């Protein structure tokens, strides 16, 4: 009423990255494959090789399952040095 009201609703948090994760997906399945991630790359203004595209998979696939999920991907955009 005066100070305590509703729950803490900060500005842009991690969840905000959810909007960026979907962008990487084309079929909206929650997981990105080598074929999907390739589309987002080709669409770019530059030219990317197959090797570069694969480098992204291994760089975001910690479980080595074959696809990247919002969980493991979240860390991807949380520093890539
Ligand atoms: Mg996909
Ligand atoms: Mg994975």
């Amino acid at each position: 009423m005066v100070r305590c009201m509703k729950d803490d609703s900060k500005g842009k948090t991690e969840e905000e990255l959810s909007d960026l994760f979907r962008m990487f997906d084309k079929n909206a399945d929650g997981y990105i494959d080598l074929e999907e991630l390739k589309i987002m790359l080709q669409a770019t203004g530059e030219t990317i090789t197959e090797d570069d595209i694969e480098e992204l998979m291994k760089d975001g696939d910690k479980n080595n399952d074959g696809r990247i999920d919002y969980d493991e991907f979240l860390e991807f955009m949380k520093g890539v040095e």
